[PDB]
Formats: structure tokens, sequence, C-alpha cells
């Protein structure tokens, strides 16, 4: 099995820790952890291409998309590898994250180690927003916090 | 060429950006950038095992050491893969780093993407300190700043 972890930080109050676990090659990756400081409600949650934080969350680039597809929800065939949808923050601003995805990977072609996880200002519209931006980012807006995905013990 | 980048931060004023570039498969990796906020003189500079910053630089673990060897300098036959020796800060506290190394790699068994780069409190004695600690860490002391190594554009 392979394990990874990500510490999310930004310019505001949003911070979190997200874990990744993959038991087998090409198997599902469990993504779980907790993010605090969020507004109540849905927040876009994606793996962006670069593990580059030199200029903050902005230098992580766009969504991880080695297949050159359009943006969608995690359950869509047409989606970016990094499209993990939304996470939900409760009334106290805490998002308990628990997702399983088989499009991302911790090894191989869809590997996300060394890339950046980002949690967003707004909900990801899953490509259903009717504008050009919807099929790029889901209109999820600004990057509240991010971190580089690292190898875990 | 494969490229990586690491933004170093810690609890104090030490901050920097270090770039990695490997033009050829299994070839030399250029490591360069700048670190500021350091006291003048030599500071240990290593790739540590885990890209885990949940407990600060402490959770990065020990030096990356897939071959189970003792600590040395980068030019030593006996060294950890993560042993990049020292960087030197000038009177203004700035270290302009430029190192070329062929033991680390940005792919394969010795891949360092997703691991942690650390800059230390003291000089790395390169394994010549005459005690057990020298053969583990080079006596470089505290971890002043660190960051996870990520894929760069
Ligand atoms: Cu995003
Ligand atoms: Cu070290
Ligand atoms: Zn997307
Ligand atoms: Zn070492």
């Amino acid at each position: 099995a392979t394990k990874a972890v990500c510490v999310l930080k930004g310019d505001g109050p949003v911070q979190g820790i997200i874990n990744f676990e993959q038991k087998e090659s090409n198997g599902p990756v469990k993504v779980w952890g907790s993010i605090k400081g969020l507004t109540e409600g849905l927040h876009g949650f994606h793996v962006h291409e670069f593990g580059d934080n030199t200029a903050g969350c902005t230098s992580a680039g766009p969504h991880f998309n080695p297949l050159s597809r359009k943006h969608g929800g995690p359950k869509d065939e047409e989606r970016h590898v990094g499209d993990l949808g939304n996470v939900t923050a409760d009334k106290d601003g805490v998002a308990d994250v628990s997702i399983e995805d088989s499009v991302i990977s911790l090894s191989g072609d869809h590997c996300i180690i060394g890339r950046t996880l980002v949690v967003h200002e707004k909900a990801d519209d899953l490509g259903k927003g009717g504008n050009e931006e919807s099929t790029k980012t889901g209109n999820a807006g600004s990057r509240l916090a991010c971190g580089v995905i690292g190898i875990a013990q």
C-alpha cells in the first residue's frame, strides 16, 4: 500500500490535513481528513497540476488533467483526473472529508504525489454552470488553502 | 527535462525557494535557489524521507535512505540518498544554493518528489564527527525550515 498526506494552508483562516491511502496498484484511493475555517456549505476540492507554492495557491496551475478532458464531477467520464468534487463544511466551519476515487492514483500515470490539493471559496458546479468557466474549474472561485501532496509513513 | 520546486518555511525567519531540474533520465539533478534568514556560515541541507508536515519539519522523518547506508557528504561513496551536504549563508543571511547531484533523482528508486527538503541549524559534519550522531544526521542540529518537493512546470 502507499500513503500520502497534505497539509492545507492559505492567506486566511482555512487550514486542514488530508490523508490518502491506496492499497493496490490502480486501486481506489481513500481521501480523508478535516478542514476548518470554511463557510458553511459546499466547497470545490481538486488536485491541481503543480506542486508549486512559490506564489501561494496560484502557482499550482490548473486542474490535473493528463487526459486533456473538460471539467466535470467525480462521477462523470468527462472530468479532469483532479476533479474530486465538493467537500461539505458544517455550521462550525469544519469539513470532515471522506471520499474514495479511482481516477486519481498514488502511483503510475494518474499519480498525484508532488501535486497540489486545493480547497475553494465556492461550490464546484460539476460542469453544469452554463459558462465557459464551468467546463474548466466548475466556477469554484478562489483558492482558500492548498498544500503539496507528500509521501506518508 | 523533469522539474521540481520546494518552498521552505519554518517556525522562524528562514524562508526559501529551491528548484530542481533533471534533463536526462537517471542523470544529474541541478538544485538551485536562495534561502534567507539564516545565520552566516554552513547549514546542513538534506532530503528527508516523508513529505509530511503535519507536525512541522519533525514529521518529515530521517534522511531519505533507501539503500540503508550511513550518513556522509554528497561526494562520499557511503551516504544517504538525501545527503546534499551544506549550503552557505553570507553576512546578510542569504544562501544562494547551487548543487549538482546524481544520487538523488526526479524519477525511479531514488525519486525525491513528494519528500521533504530541510535546511538545518548547524553545519553538517559530513559523517566525520566521531560519534554515532555524525553517522545519522551529521550533527546538523535543528530543522529551521522545510517544504515538500513538488512537480513544477
Ligand atoms: Cu480547483
Ligand atoms: Cu537533515
Ligand atoms: Zn477540473
Ligand atoms: Zn544523511
